[PDB]
Parts: structure tokens; C-alpha cells; sequence
């Protein structure tokens, strides 16, 4: 399992995992595009495969994802200049992420909420920074589909919501203050 905070490949596909929470997190990595999760009183993690460089591309997944508590089944990524993390959220458990209100985009059979919101002096791919974060948030939970990224990266920046330099790109499962399991498989 890995339990500590790293990237790399496997398999062929890109990974990240993160936690502020050493110890209550552990992601598995499957064959191909599979990871599973499993955490218990969690603090804060992100873990999951994908690309070290993102872009408009189309992401086929499906999932187990069954949370009891508050955790994410998203789309999740960063770019630099300006330094962003985003996310296009499929499912989620007790609470739905929200944020400044922008708009809705619908592509891939749903349609998603667009919201803006800032974390401060915050972990990210460029240490303790301040930083917007980008959301696309289906209106209903889906466990499985494709995502065209590119059609929720140009909404945004219809909307002002501006990208730069991408960094990485991975279909991840996100816990906050919760306990549960994920098992997710890129197609
Ligand atoms: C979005 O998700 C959690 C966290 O992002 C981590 O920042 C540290 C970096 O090394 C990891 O790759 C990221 O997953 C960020 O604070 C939050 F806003």
C-alpha cells in the first residue's frame, strides 16, 4: 500500500497521493488504470491514478464509492501561473462542494454547477500558498461516465476562471474529517 505522501507511475498511469493525516489513509494500486482507498478518521487526502500532465483530455472511469461521510469522487488537478487546483465532482458523500456561483456547463449527459472559491496558506504543488480552487459540480451523483475535461476547462474560462501551465491530472477520491473505501478504474 501506499501510505505516505508521493507520485510516480504505475502500470502506465501517473499517480499522486497526499494526506495531512499520515497513518488514516492507504491507497492500493490496481493493475492498469485501478487504485482502491481505504481510510478510517481521516484528516484531509487526495490520492489517485491519472497524468502527469493534464490537458483536454476525455476521462473514462467508473467507481466504487459509497461514502458514509464527507469525501469527493473527482476529477482533480493543478496548473501553475496561476497556481490552481480544480475539480470536476461526480459524486460526493454528506456534503456537496460549493463555492462563488459562476454558471453551469452540460457536457457528458449531465449538467454541473461552476464555482470559485480560495484556500489560504494551504498545502499545494508549491508548498504553503494561497491559491483559487475551480469546481465543476454535477447537479446528481454519478459513479461511472466519461468527462470531457476540456469543455469544463473552457466554461471556466468563459467565466473568468482563468488556467495556466498544467501540471497533473488524476481521477481521484478526496476524504475529509471521514471514514470509507473507494475503488476506482480507469478506462
Ligand atoms: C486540494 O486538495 C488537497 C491539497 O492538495 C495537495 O497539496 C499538496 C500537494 O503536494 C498534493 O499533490 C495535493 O494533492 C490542497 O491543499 C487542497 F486545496
Amino acid at each position: 500500500a501506499v501510505t505516505s505522501n508521493q507520485t510516480g507511475y504505475h502500470d502506465g498511469y501517473f499517480y499522486s497521493f497526499w494526506t495531512d493525516a499520515p497513518g488514516t489513509v492507504s491507497m492500493e494500486l490496481g493493475p492498469g488504470g485501478n487504485y482502491s482507498t481505504s481510510w478510517r478518521n481521516t484528516g484531509n487526502f487526495v490520492a489517485g491514478k491519472g497524468w502527469a500532465t493534464g490537458g483536454r483530455r476525455t476521462v473514462t472511469y467508473s467507481a466504487s464509492f459509497n461514502p458514509s461521510g464527507n469525501a469527493y469522487l473527482t476529477l482533480y488537478g493543478w496548473t501553475r501561473n496561476p497556481l490552481v487546483e480544480y475539480y470536476i465532482v461526480e459524486s460526493w458523500g454528506t456534503y456537496r462542494p460549493t463555492g462563488t456561483y459562476m454558471g453551469t456547463v452540460t457536457t457528458d449527459g449531465g449538467t454541473y454547477d461552476i464555482y470559485k472559491t480560495t484556500r489560504y496558506n494551504a498545502p499545494s504543488i508549491e508548498g504553503t500558498r494561497t491559491f483559487d480552487q475551480y469546481w465543476s459540480v454535477r447537479q446528481s451523483k454519478r459513479t461511472s461516465g466519461t468527462i470531457t475535461a476540456g469543455n469544463h476547462f473552457d466554461a471556466w474560462a468563459r467565466h473568468g476562471m482563468h488556467l495556466g501551465t498544467h501540471d497533473y491530472m488524476i481521477m481521484a477520491t478526496e476524504g475529509y474529517q471521514s471514514s470509507g473505501s473507494s475503488n476506482v478504474t480507469l478506462g
